[PDB]
């Protein structure tokens, strides 16, 4: 039951971190405004051929995660060792990521109140209704609210949320990669550093087992990866589908 100090170097990494996240995730949410609206068809009965027809929410929430693309794009070349590696590896890593990322960094809006994302007003509320007003379905909706809820339920130090985006980022594996060797280098520091920091930093009861529990995440990210890989293809087989996009989205899922 060894709790070594905190290095230097992994005081700093936390550091980097937390402002790097500070600075590209809007805990306002005050630029959800200029996205394209969302719209609410009434689909009460939850009829995929209405959802699909209509896609009423699909430019909001396309908006919202291409915006979001975007801001961990920022975060993951702020993450001390990204910049080491080639360009090539760097966009392999966040191409893969990217829906992965976007599902940890919205637990910060997701509440357990009425298991929403909760980004202001009724509007900007989004609940499993809308998502399938996006053209998704339950077989990926349902165990993101349960992956939502789990994660939600670990009680992470910010330090902590910062550090497990950081490592799903820097994977090696992840299909592609050349300089897999080096990834991993970049990644064990940044694991290393957050088992150190559970040790030192995290009280108990909460602290129990919580780097595997945190890690287990970082599996199911995969899973719920995979199945948004297959649903957004098969959304895309929609005419008129990629007007309701954003090229940086068709360009990472695609
Ligand atoms: C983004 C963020 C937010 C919510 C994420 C959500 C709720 C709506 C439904 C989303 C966007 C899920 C669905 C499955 O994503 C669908 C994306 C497309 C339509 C491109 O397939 C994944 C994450 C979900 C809001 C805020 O926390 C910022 C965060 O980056």
């Amino acid at each position: 039951a060894l709790r070594p100090k905190l290095s230097e170097e992994q005081q700093r990494i936390i550091a980097i971190l937390l402002d790097a996240h500070h600075k590209t995730y809007d805990p306002t949410y005050s630029d959800f405004c200029q996205f394209r609206p969302p719209v609410r068809v009434n689909d009460g009965g939850g009829s995929v051929t209405l959802e699909l027809s209509q896609l009423s929410m699909l430019p909001h929430l396309a908006d919202l995660v291409s915006y979001s693309i975007q801001k961990v794009i920022g975060f993951a070349k702020m993450i001390p060792g990204f910049r080491d590696l080639t360009s090539e590896d760097q966009i392999v890593l966040l191409k893969s990521s990217a829906i992965e990322v976007i599902m940890l960094r919205s637990n910060e809006s997701f509440t357990m109140d009425d298991m929403s994302w909760t980004c202001g007003n009724q509007d900007y509320k989004y609940r499993v209704s809308d998502v399938t007003k996006a053209g998704h379905s339950l077989e990926l909706i349902e165990p993101l609210i349960k992956f939502q809820v789990g994660l939600k339920k670990l009680n992470l130090h910010e330090e902590e949320h910062v550090l497990l985006m950081a490592i799903c980022i820097v994977s090696p594996d992840r299909p592609g990669v050349q300089d897999a060797a080096l990834i991993e280098a970049i990644q064990d520091r940044l694991s290393n550093t957050l088992q150190t920091y559970i040790r030192c930093r995290h009280p108990p009861p909460g602290s129990h087992l919580l780097y595997a529990k945190m890690i287990q995440k970082l599996a199911d990210l995969r899973s719920l990866n995979e199945e948004h890989s297959k649903q957004y293809r098969c959304l895309s087989f929609q005419p008129e589908c990629s007007m309701k996009l954003t090229p940086l989205v068709l360009e990472v899922f695609g």
